[PDB]
């Protein structure tokens, strides 16, 4: 979950 929600940056 980390690494997908990081995608908005």
């Amino acid at each position: 979950l980390a690494a997908i929600l990081a995608q908005a940056l």
